[PDB]
């Protein structure tokens, strides 16, 4: 279950955020215990295509190898909180899982600059009870994270020590597939 209301940055750029390029999960923070694996590798590409706002996201268990993507138009709750109702796709956009009713994330841009980000996300689907994920996120797959990113984390009231990395689990991505399921 979600508990948070996430604070939009202010003075969010939206247009720099979604520029059609991709974020790497560096670091997250699971609010529930033994909710999501401790190892693990997450991206998402985020842009406007055609119009409309998308965001493709890519998820990989290094341990299990179970690989998903999904891809979503966004729907727009206030400046840097969004709603999508997510499909499930191939690397190469083609549906596996199509969009339902009741299968929708929340997405909150917590703090973003031109190389990093935190965000908030709640993760609604059917009968599982996801809670709470903040992520970390950097342009640069290998990036530690900086003053301006932490800094946020604490402005936000939680400590980044508490945050598990994503640097240990060997992740590679297909960054290709994640620009280009943007149109999809
Ligand atoms: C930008 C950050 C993230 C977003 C927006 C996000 C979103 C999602 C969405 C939409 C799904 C369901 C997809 C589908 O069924 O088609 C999902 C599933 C999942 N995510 Fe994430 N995720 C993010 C990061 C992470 C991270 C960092 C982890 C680390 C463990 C993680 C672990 C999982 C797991 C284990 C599932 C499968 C849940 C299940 O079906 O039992 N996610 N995520």
């Amino acid at each position: 279950a979600c508990t948070k209301n996430a604070i939009a940055q202010t003075g969010f750029n939206k247009d720099k955020y979604f520029n059609g390029d991709v974020w790497y999960v560096t670091d997250y923070l699971d609010l529930e215990p033994d909710d999501v694996p401790k190892r693990y590798c997450a991206a998402l590409a985020a842009g406007t295509a055609s119009g409309k706002l998308k965001e493709a996201l890519y998820h990989y268990d290094p341990k299990t190898q179970d690989t998903f993507y999904d891809v979503s138009e966004l729907q727009v709750e206030s400046l840097g909180k969004y709603t999508a109702n997510f499909k499930k796709v191939d690397k190469n956009g083609n549906v596996k899982v199509a969009v339902t009713a009741g299968n929708y994330y929340t997405f909150t841009v917590m703090y973003a600059d031109d190389s990093s980000a935190l965000i908030h996300t709640c993760v609604h689907k059917g009968n599982k009870d996801l809670g709470d994920v903040y992520a970390v996120l950097n342009r640069n797959k290998d990036a530690a994270a900086g003053d301006k990113v932490k800094s946020a984390v604490s402005a936000a009231t939680l400590e980044f020590s508490k945050f598990i990395s994503t640097k240990e689990n060997n992740c590679a991505y297909d960054n290709d597939s994640l620009k280009s399921l943007l149109t999809k």
